[PDB]
Order: structure tokens, then sequence, then C-alpha cells
């Protein structure tokens, strides 16, 4: 698809079998979202936003859809304001910025 | 342009006739930049993303030249970590996502 950016570049995912809405979003190098449960271990890691950093949990190899296109990578967990799809799946799914 | 998402989409712009380096950032609604002198009123306006909130001053009708590409809108001055271009801009300069 095509998605200009009048609007948030929202998409539907699924992870761990739950639909859950999340941006698409070219300025995060990682993947993060909502608190939920993932399997296997986690490993720390602090995040950096423009308020500041934030502790994740951070789960990798993670199966997830997003926008209907399959992936399987890391994944980081905790206290984002939404789910953020960042460039190391949205190289997976094939994703350009294009103008 | 086609920007492959490797790496951080960082380009050139020029605004208030200095040059930066700043993110095209589609998870981003507005446009936030570093601390910077820009000409005009401005009004306080708070923004949030992964940390919390900034306070930011925002100015109206600023021109920005992004990558060769000029575009005019609201733009917000604070102590962001990066400078980033969203949405506001990215519309204005045809930049769309696609896989
Ligand atoms: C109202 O208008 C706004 C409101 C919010 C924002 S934002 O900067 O807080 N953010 C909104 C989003 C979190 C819902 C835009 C994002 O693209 C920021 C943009 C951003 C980038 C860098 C630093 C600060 C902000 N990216 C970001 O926080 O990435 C996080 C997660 O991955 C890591 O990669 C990034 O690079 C390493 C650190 C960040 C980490 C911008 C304009
Ligand atoms: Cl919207
Ligand atoms: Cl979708
Ligand atoms: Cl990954
Ligand atoms: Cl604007
Ligand atoms: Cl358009
Ligand atoms: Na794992
Ligand atoms: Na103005």
């Amino acid at each position: 698809p095509q998605i200009t950016l009048w609007k948030r570049p929202l998409v539907t995912i699924k992870i761990g079998g739950q639909l859950k809405e999340a941006l698409l979003d070219t300025g995060a190098d990682d993947t993060v979202i909502e608190e939920m449960s993932l399997p296997g271990r986690w490993k720390p890691k602090m995040i950096g936003g423009i308020g500041g950093f934030i502790k994740v949990r951070q789960y990798d190899q993670i199966i997830i859809e997003i926008a209907g296109h399959k992936a399987i990578g890391t994944v980081v967990v905790g206290p984002t304001p939404v789910n953020i799809i960042g460039r190391n799946l949205l190289t997976q799914i094939g994703a350009t910025l294009n103008f």
C-alpha cells in the first residue's frame, strides 16, 4: 500500500494472538509495545524519547503481523503512550519513505 | 527519492537561514526543532512522547527547506534530543510510506 501522512499512519497488528493498533514510525529505531505478556525470557533496555528515557523489557524473535505482513524480530515492552512499529520491523515488511 | 529504512532517515534542512540535520518522522504529528530563534510571534505548548512531555514554543508560518523541498507550516522549538520533521510538513513535500 501507499500511505499518505495527513492522518497518523496507524495500522492493525497481531501479536500473541491479539489485535492491536500501532503507528508506523520511521523516527523509531525500535518497536515499542504497551504492557502485555510475551513468551520467553527478556533482557533490559533503556530507550529515550522526547521527554526522557523509559525502561523496557526486550523480547527477541517475536512473531508479529503488521498490516498483514509477517515479521519476526525484537519487540520491547514498556510504558509507551502508543504502540510503535520502528525501523527494525518496517525493514522486514519492505517499507520505504518516498517523496 | 526513495529512502530505505536500514538507517535513520536523516536529511539536511534549512530553517531560519541555518542548516540542520533532521529525522523524517512519520510517528511525529508535529515538527520539533532544537533551541534556536525564529521570527514572529509564538505561543507555549506541551508536546509528549516516550518519557513524558517537554515545553516548546510554537511558531506559525515558518518556511523550511527539506532535502531541497520547500514547505511551510508550524514548527515548535524546545529541548528535543533530535530535530524531527513531523507529518505537518512531510505531507507538504508529498512524502508517503510504501510497502
Ligand atoms: C506533537 O508532535 C510530536 C509529538 C511527539 C513526538 S515524539 O518525538 O515523542 N515521537 C512520538 C511517538 C513516540 C509517539 C516521535 C518518534 O518518532 C520519536 C522521535 C525521537 C527520536 C529520537 C529521540 C527523540 C525522539 N522516536 C522515538 O521515541 O523512538 C524511540 C523508540 O526507538 C528509539 O529510537 C529513537 O532513536 C533513539 C531514541 C528513540 C527511541 C514528536 C512530535
Ligand atoms: Cl490522525
Ligand atoms: Cl492495517
Ligand atoms: Cl529485530
Ligand atoms: Cl502546520
Ligand atoms: Cl497527497
Ligand atoms: Na524469545
Ligand atoms: Na509566524
